């Protein structure tokens, strides 16, 4: 195991990346992930790691974050790797392009990435229809204890947001085991607006009106995915809607907009979502707000600069039932699944938790 993680990081991804520009390296790695050429997932999930929130058994805590596979081409293949859930998309309700190329950027000496992809998607339909095509195999899956997110967006041209994500709850709401209504995008002009708390409300009851409509089987949990770059204002709004409503969860956070000090990439001052390393504490942080608003009572995916343990365990202390991760790939390869869940069991013995849920918000029991 740690001979893979080793060479994975120290020799083949700087090598490959070296070779291919990032996007093209992203398409790559999606065919071979779809392919299955990918090492051994070494690693057995033991018990320890269980987790049981949205309805759902989840094997282990960590995921797939949105973006990877932005239109469910990989889906096998990203379990193969280890991961203990997967969530595809963005998916918008019409195909769409995105913003031109270069729209990715690799900042190695800050082990982040800044990206301005602006929602590019083959559409529900396309999507739809390759769900489809694995819909049992996916209910043997999320049985056995490996869950499926998909994450909705809207079309850049769109005119009624709300209705955009209802068309998403509609096409592939009954295909997925939860939903996620994408308002923190930093690429599409206007998006995050509908994080304020009027227009949230009122987006959100329609989500849940049309969601709440598809037969029980066929019934996600909602989640809403936020920004890393919100006021007090806007947090405390997020939190009162979601408990007014019945949001199932929250995932926390999407890429940042801000550029910390001490960045050292040449492509720092790019336009994006910056990820990776540097968004990392900024993420924890608004985790344990996000947790701390909600009486611990909504369950909330830790995600932003997860690459170890000890960040996924920061994660969950902090308020997160779970885990996602995707810049960390981009470095580290796909021995970087097992290495955090090795590392994250060693930690939770370490600091005599009896699982991942007995570490669930400990900090806030300090
Ligand atoms: C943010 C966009 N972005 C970037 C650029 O910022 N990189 N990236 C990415 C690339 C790769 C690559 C490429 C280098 C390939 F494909 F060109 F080699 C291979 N592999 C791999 C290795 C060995 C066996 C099986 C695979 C899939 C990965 O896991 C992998 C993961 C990734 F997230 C990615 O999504
Ligand atoms: C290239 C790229 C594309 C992304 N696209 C999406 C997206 O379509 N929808 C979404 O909710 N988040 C998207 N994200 C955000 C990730 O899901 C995640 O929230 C963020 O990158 C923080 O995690 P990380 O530091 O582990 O990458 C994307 C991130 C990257 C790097
Ligand atoms: O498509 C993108 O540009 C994208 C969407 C998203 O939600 N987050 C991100 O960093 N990029
Ligand atoms: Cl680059
Ligand atoms: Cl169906
Ligand atoms: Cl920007």
């Amino acid at each position: 195991a740690t001979g893979d993680e080793r060479f994975y990081a120290e020799h083949l991804m700087p090598t490959l990346q070296g070779l291919l520009d990032p996007e093209s390296a992203h398409r790559l790695a999606v065919r071979f992930t779809s392919l299955g050429l990918l090492p051994r997932a070494r690693f057995q999930d033991s018990d320890m790691l269980e987790v049981r929130v949205l309805g759902h058994k989840f094997r282990n805590p960590v995921g797939i974050a949105a973006g990877f596979d932005k239109h469910g081409e990989a889906v096998d293949g990203l379990y193969k790797m280890g991961f203990g859930f997967v969530e595809i998309g963005s998916v918008t309700p019409k195909p769409q392009e995105g913003n031109p190329r270069p729209r990715v950027f690799r900042l190695p000496e800050d082990q982040a990435v800044i990206n301005r992809y602006g929602f590019n998607s083959h559409g529900l339909s396309v999507v739809e229809h390759r769900l489809r095509a694995r819909q049992q195999k996916q209910a043997k899956l999320t049985e056995d204890g490996l869950p499926l997110g998909v994450n909705l967006g809207k079309n850049k041209t769109s005119v009624d947001a709300a209705e955009d994500y209802a068309e998403g709850v509609r096409v592939l709401g009954p295909l997925a085991d939860y939903l996620v209504v994408n308002v923190s995008s930093p690429n599409t002009a206007g998006l995050r607006s509908l994080q304020g708390k009027a227009e949230l409300r009122r987006l959100l009851t329609k989500v849940l009106q049309e969601r709440d409509g598809l037969r029980r089987v066929h019934r996600p949990a909602v989640l809403v995915k936020i920004a890393p770059d919100l006021t007090s204002q806007d947090k405390e709004d997020i939190a009162s809607v979601v408990k007014e409503l019945g949001i199932d969860g929250l995932i926390v956070t999407n890429t940042t907009v801000s550029r910390p000090a001490g960045l050292q990439g040449a492509l720092r001052s790019e336009t994006g979502g910056l990820s990776g390393k540097p968004l990392r504490d900024l993420s924890t942080q608004t985790i344990r707000e996000m947790y701390a608003l909600t009486q611990g009572r909504v369950p909330i995916i830790g995600v932003g600069g997860v690459s170890s343990g000890q960040d996924a365990l920061e994660k969950i202390r902090a308020g997160a039932s779970l885990v996602q991760l995707y810049t960390a790939l981009t470095f580290w390869g796909p021995p970087v699944v097992g290495k955090v869940k090795r590392e994250l069991e060693a930690l939770l013995k370490e600091q005599g938790f009896g699982g991942v849920t007995d570490a669930i918000g400990a900090d806030h029991r300090r």
